[PDB]
């Protein structure tokens, strides 16, 4: 016990530490590698050599012990190649050649080398390298034997075989990969446990996302490592591979280069990729819909109420202009599109990981693209384009947390990016620059994807400069040509229902727009008023082209470019309509 104390219990889970030596030169030590038993050396006076025999003994068969109980439950082949590998550096370490530093690791290096210094008093670096070489291959028969001497009933007959004599990084790079391998397994199957088949949009919940994140971050790690491993064999074999150790290593596991033996391959994206989200995300920013119209057009049904929106219904809403929002900003009429503005629901918000918001909000950006090229499919390129814009500006409102309705989901989407944000200042001023600024990051991309479903791409220009235009500003003015729209069509259902009668109830289809016409009178009322009052207290200042509430609409409002506001605009009856509403005895 006196001995096993002198080094400690190991720890069991397999790892590889990656630090820098004083050379400015990066190495990876595995864990098993650091707690190496070295430290009966530094408990021994080491008086003579036979002492130092008897020491050496001690370490290699305390290994061998800390190594059994470590390896207790664990597969038997594991506790055969980490004697072999920590027998190795028993003797690599022993003969100089080391990567692993700091700690006992050099605290022994150094008295070794000393006490060595004074047994062949001899103090020549090199010399004594050779007479330690020497000195191993004499001893190393006995030691070997001692190591496994308490263990040769729970190795198999092949691991009782001393190991052959290869250099440290040969072994390293060896040991890593059988460690590499095993970890690849274990992660995946609890993908492929938790994801099933990614049929039921597993990969969209905790449960498989959760595993497929644990599995990326270590083939990252893994990948950094290797290209450690990777980079100091060459350069310890002259900058060459040689006996192509690295090229026959990879094609042992069917792989080609150091890139693709990283390469995710097509199983993964299709059990860890949500399939209502990422799937789509990456077709329209590179797949098929990044450049054809038509397949970014096409909706999944499955995936869209998967990621919880639905077609923009037949019917009209009606302008809100009695929200809770009008108590803050009185005279606002939120616009039919924001009312029903995809956003989604699922589990990316959530958590407050960074990639997944990215991953929901381009999600939802899409989708909101989608069903409103769907609507309007039938409008020209200007207009279809203007109605993507609104939204895209509404999302950028939503996300900076400028957005006037603060609606339920609105709230929702910006403070589940306040999550995402891991500072500790969580003041207005403090949280409000961070999403803008995050918004920033991502504003281009957003509009990548939304842009994608418009014939002419760059059709819609000015597109960030247009969100930059204050919230109110952008629905009075989509307000604006909703209503002319609406009143031209309501003038053509006059002119082919008069002329139908006119060759074989006019009371009720004009009592109908005798409510209509009211109706939009006290929405344009409550919105003029807020452009007026807002105007006096000098907030449109930083704003060309607006320093009337009617004019600014005319020139803007492209659907009002032939309609002027009078009062007889809002008449209960059109002007040319007027005598012909009244006389309903007809
Ligand atoms: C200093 C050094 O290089 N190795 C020593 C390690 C490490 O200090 C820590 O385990 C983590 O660094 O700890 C030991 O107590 C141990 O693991 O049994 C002894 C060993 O000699
Ligand atoms: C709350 C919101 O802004 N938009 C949501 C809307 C509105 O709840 C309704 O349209 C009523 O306003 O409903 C959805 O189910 C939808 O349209 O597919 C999801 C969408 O995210």
């Amino acid at each position: 016990r006196t001995h096993l104390f002198a080094c400690g219990i190991k720890r069991k889970s397999i790892k590889w530490i990656c630090r820098e030596n004083s050379e400015k030169i990066t190495v990876c030590v595995p864990d098993r590698k650091i707690q190496l038993c070295i430290a009966n050396f530094l408990n021994s006076r080491l008086e003579t050599m036979e002492k130092f025999k008897e020491i050496f003994l001690i370490s290699v068969n305390t290994e061998a012990k800390l190594l059994y109980n470590k390896n207790e439950g664990k597969d038997p082949s594991i506790f055969c190649n980490e004697l072999r590998n920590s027998f190795s550096d028993f003797r690599n370490s022993f003969i100089g050649d080391d990567m692993d530093f700091g700690g006992n690791t050099d605290r022994v290096k150094g008295y070794i080398n000393k006490k060595f210094s004074d047994y062949y008093k001899e103090k020549n670096v090199e010399k004594l390298n050779n007479i330690k070489k020497e000195w191993w291959e004499k001893n190393k028969a006995n030691l070997w034997n001692h190591m496994i001497v308490n263990h040769k009933g729970n190795i198999a007959k092949e691991c009782a075989i001393i190991p052959a004599e290869e250099p440290q990084i040969n072994l390293w790079i060896k040991e890593w990969n059988e460690n590499f391998l095993m970890e690849k397994k274990r992660l995946f199957l609890n993908i492929k446990d938790k994801c099933v088949e990614n049929k039921k949009y597993e990969a969209c919940f905790g449960g498989c996302r959760l595993p497929c994140s644990s599995y990326t971050s270590f083939m990252k790690k893994s990948k950094t490592q290797m290209e450690v491993l990777t980079n100091l064999y060459k350069k310890k074999n002259s900058g060459v591979d040689k006996n192509n150790f690295l090229n026959d290593l990879f094609k042992k596991n069917n792989k080609n280069d150091l890139d693709d033996f990283f390469k995710n391959e097509k199983e993964y994206d299709d059990l860890c990729d949500c399939r209502y989200t990422a799937t789509i995300i990456k077709s329209f920013l590179n797949g098929p819909a990044k450049n054809d119209v038509d397949i970014a057009s096409q909706i999944n049904v499955n995936d869209l109420r998967g990621f919880g929106c639905n077609y923009k219904s037949n019917n009209e809403k009606s302008w809100n202009c009695a929200g809770t929002f009008t108590n803050k900003f009185p005279g606002t009429c939120e616009p039919p599109r924001r009312q029903t503005l995809c956003l989604g629901r699922t589990y990316l918000l959530h958590r407050g990981h960074e990639e997944d918001y990215k991953e929901h909000l381009l999600g939802a950006s899409i989708y909101e693209a989608q069903l409103l090229k769907y609507k309007y499919k039938e409008k020209d390129e200007n207009a279809l384009c203007s109605i993507i814009q609104n939204s895209y500006a509404d999302l950028a409102d939503i996300i900076k947390g400028s957005d006037i309705i603060k609606d339920y989901y609105g709230k929702k989407m910006e403070e589940n990016l306040n999550k995402v944000n891991k500072d500790k200042k969580r003041n207005e001023e403090s949280l409000k620059i961070f999403r803008e600024k995050w918004w920033d990051e991502n504003k281009e991309n957003v509009w990548k994807v939304m842009s994608a479903v418009l014939k002419n791409k760059e059709t819609c220009k000015d597109y960030d400069k247009f969100q930059k235009i204050p919230q109110f500003l952008r629905w009075f003015k989509e307000w604006g040509d909703d209503f002319c729209e609406k009143r031209k069509e309501k003038i053509y259902s006059f002119e082919s229902f008069k002329v139908e009668c006119k060759k074989k109830t006019c009371k009720n289809k004009c009592s109908e727009y005798k409510k209509w016409i009211d109706l939009k009178k006290s929405e344009y009322e409550k919105q003029v008023d807020k452009y007026t009052k807002d105007k006096n207290k000098k907030m449109y200042d930083n704003i060309d082209e607006v320093k009337e509430a009617n004019v600014y609409l005319k020139e803007k409002s492209k659907e009002c470019k032939d309609v002027n506001f009078d009062d007889k605009i809002f008449n209960e009856a059109p002007n040319e309509y007027e005598d012909m509403c009244k006389k309903c005895d007809e």
